[PDB]
């Protein structure tokens, strides 16, 4: 029995929740107590690691909201909206809800930069814009994707450097500094979910059936395509460590890879189609949510 399958078999029996929406994203607050914010229909859900019920709520109380983000210091969650607004949401209740406009379909990836005071925005009019928070305006837009701009990743360390996925096959690689990508590479089937690893040299795409990771510094070099799911994949997550990448689909099933060989060291199955995955610090809670409203909640023992 492996270190690998000891690990990540060492959950408690998952608490299933229903958000009487299909759950298109969870997302963990990187601050104590780690709480983890849901995106299903139009609002946004606050569970406490324990919670069966949320404990705030989030919302416009208008449209679909999309891909709910906390920021590095957990004080501020960014959203997208179904009529293009990127919005803000202080999370202590106390200040207003802030909305940037600018575009013209919905807005399905928003994240925050290094920085803190910036935000990276693609929608479904295919572009792709930062914002100036403190400015509180677009400071740039890229027109260079040809379909909907479905997930995003600003990286860890760079404020300048951000990445964008899109249904046209593509992930473009954006420097700030610049007003054309540095580097796109060819995912090859719709683009669902990407990560920049923290050093911005390795970028993991997944789409159609396919992960594939790619080496930055070396232009846009593949290093492993993986064919391990037998549906869309949704969803990618690194481990608490940065030593694994796991990544869910409409096969019901999560992956684990180890990040040297990409090999699959453990293998998860799920009651219905996965379009959302989060781990909290140190992978004391995986969260999964599915098509068919339901989170499931796993506790480490």
């Amino acid at each position: 029995i492996t270190q690998d399958t000891l690990y990540w078999n060492n959950y408690k029996t998952p608490v299933q929740i229903k958000e009487f929406g299909a759950v298109s994203k969870v997302d963990f607050s990187p601050q104590p107590p780690y709480n983890y914010a849901v995106t299903a229909s139009s609002r946004i859900h606050i569970y406490g690691r324990y919670s069966q019920e949320p404990i705030k709520t989030f919302s416009r109380f208008k449209d679909t909201a999309y891909c709910a983000t906390f920021r590095q210091d957990g004080r501020l969650l960014v959203a997208g909206s179904e009529d293009g607004g990127v919005q803000l949401f202080d999370i202590s209740g106390r200040a207003p809800l802030r909305q940037f406009e600018g575009h013209t379909k919905a807005v399905h990836t928003v994240d925050f930069t290094a920085d803190k005071y910036h935000v990276v925005s693609g929608a479904d009019d295919y572009t792709v814009k930062l914002w100036d928070i403190p400015n509180s305006k677009e400071i740039l837009t890229f027109k260079e994707h040809s379909d909907y701009v479905r997930c995003g990743c600003a990286s860890k360390l760079n404020p300048d450097l951000f990445i964008t996925g899109s249904y046209d096959h593509t992930v473009k690689m954006f420097d700030a500094r610049t007003s054309e990508s540095v580097l796109s590479v060819e995912h090859g089937q719709p683009v669902e979910s990407v990560l920049l690893f923290p050093s911005g040299g390795l970028l993991v795409s997944a789409g159609g059936r396919y992960v594939k990771v790619w080496d930055m510094l070396k232009g846009g070099q593949l290093l492993v395509s993986l064919k391990n799911h037998h549906k869309t994949v949704t969803c990618l997550c690194l481990s608490s460590s940065g030593q694994r990448l796991l990544s869910g689909s409409l096969d019901r099933k999560v992956k684990v890879y180890s990040t040297t060989s990409y090999k699959v060291v453990h293998s998860f199955d799920y009651a219905a189609s996965i379009l959302s995955l989060a781990l909290a610090h140190e992978d004391e809670t995986i969260v999964v949510g599915m098509t068919n409203g339901i989170l499931s909640v796993k506790h480490r023992k």
